[PDB]
């Protein structure tokens, strides 16, 4: 629908903002290796920020400062994740440590983090700094079980992954002046972000060897070992989709965009089984 | 009272809050998260700023958080020093230790810092969070430089290891409640931190070989050969350390605790030129 159409424009939007960024940068040294790890993204956690504070009323002038946060914590995210599980293919293309190595990278990261936070309460103030602080110690959490403590397959999922799905629609609680919306747009990303993970996991089986399975996904080695995956995973989505489309009942949407979110973990889901 | 005397209550004292904090945290035993802030028992950092406290006025306890928030924040990025990137020519697929060890740093790295920011604004409020942000993200930089980047000794020497002893003094002004003394204080630990990292890289040429000895070395050079090795060493501490009380003397502190507070950069030296 004009879902996608949104995230096309969205996406575009971002990128230029993460120039406007970059090149605004009294370090004309950070810029190099940034722009590395910021380029190429998909931006769809940003535009899901930009898109429910629209569907709430605000103006997608008012996202711009939260979904480039969010994306900047996203990409950070995502170059420590292949540091992690040691892969270097990010983007379709080389990982950011196989080129400036292990320092470098996580340098980088250790600056770009507390950069967001600036960004985001510079422009929602120290109560939505101080959410996105609780947030970010959750994903430091949910990392290491994703490593480590494999154990608790939803909990985990949702401290890693989850997490900063909700910062990107709790924002627009803020972004939108609807902050009566917050622990409500909280969950929008639980339910969205689970959904999310559980999805990407299970195309790691249907696409991956299985010997290649890192991460908490190995938790459900469990189901497909037996044949039950794909039945464990569609319950596990129908779970949190029934969650999800209770929740909006009770979140004052615009009713333009009320058959658009909806979809949107219908839409989110399908968006990963493409590869397949 | 004596400056030698306090040193040995505060640090007995941090050791029992760090005692009690790790005890909370036995979860991130599996990364020996303990391994990495019993690291530097030396506490220097955070006696400078359960000092100041009580020098200002404030109690004791209240600076308690504080002080764990530093040293916490010290050991985080002194982690970041075992940081190891797979070599060229000699690496190994699935042979490491290595990523074992890169694993725990950055695991236990990016929970320390929001842990202990959360530590600062529990106990100071969001005037000191964004301030310890903004000091952290100096930090940060501090060490992308510190590797390569043509900048002057100046531009490096203070960021490295001088935000957090800014963050020290300046946290020492929130527990004192003395609001004046905010952007003041932030200035009286630029000064102990230049002497402390200063002094620090004398230590490394005269306890370990020349050769070995990477990150401010990169500037610190030529000195050595022209005729400044122990001179320039000199010419900034009368600079800075004059400088210290040519601002010390116009703050406002206590009777008891003020001819201490002067001769106090010497501490930062001495007790680091106990080597050879």
């Amino acid at each position: 629908m004009s879902i996608i159409e949104f995230w096309l424009e969205a996406k575009a939007t971002i990128d230029r903002l993460i120039e406007q960024f970059l090149n605004s940068n009294r370090d004309w040294d950070l810029v190099d290796i940034s722009s590395y790890i910021l380029k190429d993204g998909k931006r769809f956690r940003g535009t899901l920020n930009m898109f429910f504070t629209v569907a709430l009323g605000g103006d997608i002038k008012d996202s711009y400062g939260g979904a480039l946060a969010i994306e900047i914590l996203h990409s950070a995210s995502l170059a420590l994740d292949d540091i992690v599980d040691l892969d270097a293919t990010r983007r379709g293309d080389k990982a950011a440590w196989v080129v400036y190595g292990n320092r470098k990278v996580i340098f980088i990261t250790n600056y770009l983090i507390p950069t967001a936070l600036r960004i985001i309460q510079t422009s929602y103030g120290d109560d939505a700094l101080n959410t996105s602080i609780e947030l970010e110690k959750d994903t430091s959490v949910g990392a290491l079980r994703d490593m480590y403590d494999n154990s608790d397959y939803i909990r985990t999922i949702e401290l890693k992954t989850g997490s900063l799905f909700k910062l990107s629609t709790v924002l627009s609680a803020y972004a939108s002046k609807h902050y009566n919306t917050k622990q409500q747009m909280l969950d929008v990303g639980k339910y969205l972000g689970i959904i999310y993970q559980v999805i990407d996991d299970f195309v790691d089986y249907k696409t991956k060897k299985v010997e290649e399975i890192d991460g908490s996904a190995k938790q459900l080695f469990k189901y497909y070992r037996e044949g039950k995956l794909e039945e464990y995973v569609r319950s596990v989505y129908l779970e949190y989709k029934q969650k999800y489309d209770e929740l909006i009942s009770n979140i004052p949407f615009q009713s333009k965009y009320l058959s658009e979110i909806r979809s949107l973990p219908e839409f989110l889901a399908n968006g990963l089984l493409k590869e397949a």
